[PDB]
């Protein structure tokens, strides 16, 4: 293969391969490091979709992680 | 390629293609129909993770949907 990696496996802000991908209540995907900064800043809104967060969720990771593994196995490349 | 559709794309319980995918606060993937039946039964918990639900969030679909589209485009077939 040796082709550009899919955008879904790279966070928009990161613009590179993510290490600890997670999902927010809004359903958007952000890097663990990034979300920590966001929480630290005291932000309670989602800038990507531009909507407020009136609730929290436990959703960490799931299908995306599984799909990444399948992709990695096909390419024979270890995960981040 | 694409000999067989990904397990992730298929519902874990039904094991079939879904038209209205949703994710619980536990980040578990369930079919809209399945969730309605579960709710009708009076159950408000996550059996896969074995934990109760005390809140809700807006997480119907996101990256997962995007990955499906790429998969379908590769096969040149319309979405389920």
């Amino acid at each position: 293969g040796a082709m550009i990696i899919p955008d879904e496996f790279r966070c928009p802000i990161s613009l590179e391969l993510m290490q600890d991908p997670v999902i927010v209540s809004s359903g958007q995907t952000y890097e663990r490091s990034c979300i920590q900064k966001w929480l630290d800043s005291g932000h309670k809104t989602c800038p990507k979709t531009q909507q407020p967060l009136s609730h929290t969720s436990l959703t960490p990771n799931f299908v995306l992680k599984s799909l990444i593994s399948q992709w990695c196995e096909a390419n024979g490349i270890e995960l981040p």
